[PDB]
């Protein structure tokens, strides 16, 4: 009853890992079931400062982004739902959780736990007809309430993991090859660095304002520079220093007559821009824009440049389907995305895990797929996940949101490409459509239920998804009613796009990979067992739609040549209806279209691939096929530009971590997307080794670059932030310019990680260290203006001789200390270093003042 | 002498651009005359590639649509003859042409040349008896061997002119709202739109003949008809697919109940025209014909359509007295007029610089007034105008010529109305006339030498007309002989028409503007100077006629109120001999009616007005009287319909741009004549800006639509078939069908360019897609059966990822590119673009493979 959760509610939490690398230390993670025989150990402990609790009416909810393979507390059971959602119930030898006791209860999961991050907030009790309530210490984003600090070397994924843990003083060593640039050697640097530029002795001086001539500019988009003048504290006043604007396509050849490209002159008495296009125009103004100083001097350096894309992609894209992010930190989003030249907002707006794109006509996508709530038959709410508690929690776009944000975008020179997932990673649909069929057929209006279920009523497949779902993640590709889904909801969106003044020119139709995963190669049969894998019953596992009777009669036709070709064949399709809604450009991420035969085989004249090969296993030389094939190659590695990957390995970092253990803004700056075997002699690989790389076939050169927000642990608008910026300043800086130490793609050639010196990293270094000095001095203090919560790094910091010497990742901020345990803090002067004794913590302060890093042990 | 006319002859010219804004840079262009004190610098350089030319005893001849007002080489002098042609003459500072030099010659004219076409070929030297012979580089229609390409901003006409010049980069942009739709997106798409379409989805097959039961039409019209099927590779054949017809007005009822109205039913068996009239019939089957496939495929999809003209008048303008056209060409453009419903031909048989009707019993409208050749004395010919060279230049068509084109118009219910222009325009009756004169005085047959007579003997006027003839231009309104002449040709042209089987409904006296231009409000008197304005001495202008003894007695009498009056006088006398020659419809171009009371004024019961005014000098609100006064409005705005301007802003283009910058297919097609106001939110002015426009006045509507080939440049059959199609069938879409997104109009609405967002455009666009794409795919292949020399279009091109995109203004159209400096053609291919470095050319391709656009650099 109600009393029992009332109980248990008050019961604390307490999260230890164990053990990363239970099966190299006896644990027969095979005979559990465990991916490539790989598990973990992790005590939860729950203590009781209550009365006895002996109830055995309850079940305990939680939330885990891995499986749970055995329970080692024979009082308990664990079992899962779907997805990330997990139970915890007494068994019959539960004898209750004593009065002032503590209960142990060790499970083993799969794979490893690196981050303390992947331990989720909000576990909850229930009990019959009872109202469920979360284990209160659990409710909160602070991962100290329940969850351990790692010890030793419980951060490490194998014995023989090479990353480097970072702490104060292995991160002063990271930093060490940087230093604070004067002021004078940082004049008339534009970010994104402009193809061509000369800067002169002289500085225009801007303190009294500036007269902007932007009649080249429609209203909305002329807006945007005056306001973003007024809050780098520029006034903008008749009497100002003049600046000019101008279009003429004419002015522009070769490589530089494109969209985008401008001429600047920054004169001491006015400045000139001279633009290909609005676009260009407006870019112009952002380079005037970055240079203003965070001093409030006003003082810019007086130069001449010539500057264009080199690449007409430059994409940042946000998953608010995980979890939901508000429209307003969309638009602080969109706003530093135009300030430094990134033009493509890729916008994730469905998943499994929640649908929030209000479309008229199919209001259950947004009444039951824009939430998650408690609720075991989701007739009202999608099943809980990712530890938002029990209660409703969601959000979507209404129709007028939507539109706001892309008027918003465009005004920005930013397009919006829509993504709606299919057939994988359409949970969120097919639940939502399954409850418009469930209340229709109630109404007696079968039709009207069956328009657009999602569907196969005959099918009883058996298949699990990455994240652990059934097949209720894969909306059915041979039904007409998905057809008609599909057509329905493409003819929505556009309409808005319409309506806002930018219609779609890409349809992104997600094209996820569509597999069972447990016939993955990591998993083996129990008849026969081949050592090393994860032993299950793959006697009655299928593959997607096996069971599908629909699907089955569909390539009996001939439509299909079989089930594997299904994913395939839907992509086909959707090119159609794409098309058919005047759409001529189709994007997916690559496991969607690998199985056609070209991009000959789209209705649409352009298909976009989003790249998401790492480097490490050989996305060096199968990025070449998808050009070579006609696929506009949008880079989009996991190693490098997947910005739910941690900024650094520490466990005390945010971020999944499956494509690379860390991308830190160095090493998002180090990408060369355009030659991608160099990276060999830049970057390691997701153990800290040394790779090689090598390709032979031809390479025509990327489409575009684009960094993704993922969301499954940023579950605020804060953390989002934090995830983005700053690195994604790096990103639109290798999205917008070809720095000369990314050489150009020579067939053949092998890059050999701690051996070949190809690289001029020389060059690469320099420029990163005036690239981080930038960010440092002059940037971070206008995403401070901004309002985005950016990561603030901590600093690096060593003893010698008795005092401190503190670096950081991006030279300018400031740096604090504390010698009494973080009371009291006091800032760091380099030249002029305290003389320390005993602990000592560091952290790092934002330009304003206001803000701070999280603090660490010297 | 004739060695002296040989060296010349042998001279290179090369026409360059020095500055086409020479009143913006310093050139005091008010002093030199230039109205509205604007002028431009050219340079004439001529080569000589043989020994020094040092005779004194010449005159070199050229053509330009521009005066010379100053020369800058004091060894030369240029003069003006009359109309466009001048003389250049060596003055007495002279000294030859060296040896194995190039003499540059900078000259300074008036207004603007924004186009190479302005410059004018076939220059040729005179010298003392000897025969004139062309500067031999400059005999050709190829303005690359004497007139070099633009560079920079030449294009533009002043330094805040907004048009966009047309590149392939720019041209892409100008595309890329537009794109390829399938086969299957363009089913049962008849041209021009249909009232009412219903599409079923199955098709009729064509493809083994049809049986015509063509009972209903006469048969010249029927034999039409079965020779377009054959045209288009449909077999006529008794055991063919069905196709019944039937005249039954009493069937339509409403708007609907007009000639050209019927029902058409295309079923999978058979077919079914049931038309209000003969014409309505013929329309039926025009429209089974433009849904005959250009892939001999024969399927026609299955439909029941209902259709009805918007307008009575669906006019296609065409002048062949600036240069003659051929009996042939006419018949082509009659069988394209027909193809798309157009039935109005307006004849232009008239003007200053040519006479081409064979009129019985005045042999010498002909024979001096329909050729041109140096014969400063003008007794043979007329002199040359329009750069065809110094010998006889010209043609005209016999009476058995004319009529046979009225019988060949008729069989395509296309009714011819002939204009013979009066009393402006009219130089080469004139001269004609006083050939006659001249030739009967002298053999002492004083009546008849007068009884024909257009000249006042006693006039000394001084006027210069629009495009720089002197009084002999104007008929003299006055004299009882001008009369008499009036009535010979209408008595003479109405006989031929009757013989036909087509008597004349409408007679067009042409009435085009009558005034002295010297006294234009862009000239200023040199007494007293404003500023801005081309200073020239006004003391000695003239009104036409001032001074004609005649008229001034005709005043005095109380016939006419002043020579102001003297235009709309003579229209209404006019008026009156086309009455007494039984015809009840007067046509002319609004000038010749604007001083009249209304349409009660004028003898015919019926008077239309073809309006030209342009919309951004007010003609949205001007269009409004003229219905209102009772005449009947054929729509003929510049800025829209005159076909003899540029398709596309660019300087290698062909056309007159002095109404707008350009009007292409899309243009046309985006033109809403009914309710003019609405342009301004969908066409931009003259110099690319927006514009506001909005009438308060009633607005009973406009009687038809007629687009305009007038032929200054279009020196050849060709050229005049460049420069109406294809544009010429959005001219048939839109003066046939009214489309969703025109407007009704409403008095009081304002429509302001860029701010106002009234009109439909997604409409707008989404019909202009599935049009283009109809030219593209279909109807182009069928012009190229058609034998029209059409435009193709250049395409749009862009390099991206080092490969390359192009688009096309009608897609469908093949595009092919060239990687060698145009060498060598390869076809493009959306689906698989090419991987591109360096230089690229983009050119066109006509469906039947045969033709190709000019060639362009990406
Ligand atoms: C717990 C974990 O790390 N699971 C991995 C998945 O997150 C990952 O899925 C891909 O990466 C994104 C997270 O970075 C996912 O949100 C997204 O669904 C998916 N990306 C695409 C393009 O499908 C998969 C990749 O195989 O690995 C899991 O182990
Ligand atoms: C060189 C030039 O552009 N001159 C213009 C004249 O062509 C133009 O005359 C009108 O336009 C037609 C060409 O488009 C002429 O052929 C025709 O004589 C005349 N049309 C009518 C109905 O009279 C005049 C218009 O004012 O402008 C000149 O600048």
């Amino acid at each position: 009853d109600q009393q029992l959760v009332d109980q248990l509610s008050q019961l604390k939490l307490n999260v230890k890992m164990l053990d990363n690398r239970a099966g190299e230390n006896g644990v027969d993670c095979a005979a559990l079931g465990a991916d490539w025989a790989s598990c973990n150990r992790v005590l939860f402990t729950l203590s009781n400062d209550g009365q006895a609790i002996d109830g055995k009416d309850w079940v305990i909810y939680f939330h885990s982004p891995r499986q749970t393979l055995r329970v080692d507390n024979d009082q308990f059971k664990i079992a899962h739902l779907t997805g990330d959602l997990y139970k915890l119930e007494p068994t019959a030898k539960f004898s209750g959780f004593p009065a002032g006791k503590a209960v142990e209860i060790p499970v083993v999961a799969e794979y490893w736990q690196l981050f303390r991050n992947d331990f989720l907030p909000r576990w909850y009790a229930t009990s019959g007809d009872a109202k469920p309530k979360m284990l209160a210490n659990t409710d909160t984003e602070n991962l100290d309430q329940f969850v351990a600090p790692f010890t030793g070397d419980q951060w490490k994924r194998t014995k023989d993991d090479k990353n480097i843990l970072m702490t104060p003083a292995s991160r002063f060593v990271s930093n060490a090859d940087l230093q604070t640039l004067p002021a004078g050697a940082l004049r008339g640097k534009i970010v994104p660095t402009p193809m061509q530029v000369k800067v002169h002795a002289q500085d225009a001086d801007l303190r009294k304002g500036v007269a902007l001539d932007l009649s080249t500019l429609v209203k909305p988009a002329a807006d945007v520079v005056s306001q973003r003048f007024a809050l780098l504290g520029v006034p903008v006043q008749t009497n100002g220093y003049p600046i000019k604007t101008d279009i003429q396509p004419g002015k522009f050849k070769g490589a530089m007559a494109v969209s985008g490209a401008y001429e600047l002159k920054i004169g001491k008495k006015e400045a000139q821009v001279i633009g290909f296009d609005q676009a260009g125009v407006f870019y112009g103004l952002q380079s005037i824009l970055s240079l203003v100083p965070s001093d409030g001097s006003g003082k810019i350096a007086t130069l001449d440049a010539s500057d264009a894309p080199r690449f007409p992609y430059r994409g940042i894209f946000l998953d608010v389907a995980r979890n939901f992010h508000k429209k307003d930190a969309v638009l602080r989003l969109l706003d530093q995305m135009a300030a430094y030249k990134l033009n493509k907002f890729h916008f994730h707006l469905s998943d499994d895990e929640g649908w929030r794109i209000e479309i008229p006509g199919l209001p259950e996508l947004t009444e039951v797929g824009g939430q998650r709530c408690h609720d075991l038959s989701e007739t009202t709410c999608l099943l809980p996940q990712y530890g938002q508690g029990p209660d409703v929690y969601g959000g979507f776009f209404s129709r007028q949101d939507y539109i706001d944000i892309i008027k918003y975008a465009q005004a920005r020179q930013i397009e919006v490409i829509p993504e709606i997932d299919m057939p994988a990673h359409a949970r969120a649909a097919v639940v939502s459509m399954e409850a418009r069929y469930k209340k229709l057929h109630a109404a007696g209006k079968e039709q009207e239920a069956n328009e657009f279920r999602l569907v196969d009523q005959t099918d009883t497949s058996n298949t699990t998804s990455v994240q652990f779902f059934n097949r209720q993640s894969y909306l059915n590709p041979c039904l007409d009613s998905s057809q008609r889904f599909v057509d329905k909801v493409i003819g929505e969106i556009a309409q808005m796009h319409k309506e806002a003044g930018q219609p779609i020119k890409t349809w992104h139709f997600g094209g996820a990979e569509a597999k069972n995963i447990r016939l993955g190669a990591g998993y083996t049969d129990k008849a026969k067992p081949e050592p090393g894998k994860g032993i299950i019953d793959q006697s009655n596992e299928d593959k997607p739609w096996a069971k599908s009777q629909v699907c089955q009669t569909m390539i009996k036709e001939g439509k299909v040549a079989d089930m594997e070709h299904l994913p395939s064949y839907f992509g086909q399709e959707v090119s159609k209806l794409v098309k058919a809604h005047g759409i001529d450009r189709m994007q997916a991420w690559q496991d969607g279209l690998k199985d056609a035969e070209s991009s000959k085989a789209f209705a649409t004249s352009r298909v976009g691939v989003n790249f998401w090969d790492t480097l490490y296993w050989g996305g060096f030389d199968s990025v070449n096929d998808w050009a070579n094939k006609g696929y506009e190659v949008v880079v989009s590695n996991p190693d490098y530009v997947y910005m739910d990957f941690p900024y650094e390995v520490n466990p005390d970092e945010r971020g999944y971590y499956w494509g690379t253990r860390f991308s830190d803004e160095r090493k998002v700056f180090s990408f060369a997307p355009d030659n991608m075997p160099q990276n060999a002699e830049t970057s390691v690989d997701r153990d800290g080794n040394h790779f090689n790389a090598k390709s032979d076939k031809p390479w025509p050169g990327a489409y575009g670059l684009s960094a993704q927000l993922w969301s499954e642990t940023q579950r605020t608008d804060p953390q989002m932030e934090y995830m983005i910026f700053p690195r994604a300043l790096s990103v639109a800086e290798r999205s917008w310019h070809r720095a000369g130490w990314e050489q150009d793609y020579r067939a053949g050639r092998e890059y050999k990680g701690g051996e070949t010196h190809f690289v001029d990293t020389q060059a690469l270094e320099k420029d990163w260290l005036r690239f981080a000095n930038i960010l440092g001095q002059r940037e971070l203090a206008k995403l401070d203006k901004g309002g985005v919560a950016y990561r603030l790094p901590v600093p690096g910091a060593r003893v010698a001789g008795g005092k401190l010497e503190a670096n950081i990742a991006l030279p300018g901020l400031g740096i604090e200390y504390s010698t009494d345990g973080g009371k009291q803090w006091q800032r760091y002067d380099a030249k002029a270093k305290p003389a320390v004794s005993g602990e000592v913590q560091v952290r790092s302060v934002s330009p304003d003042g206001k803000r701070y890093s999280r603090a660490e042990k010297v």
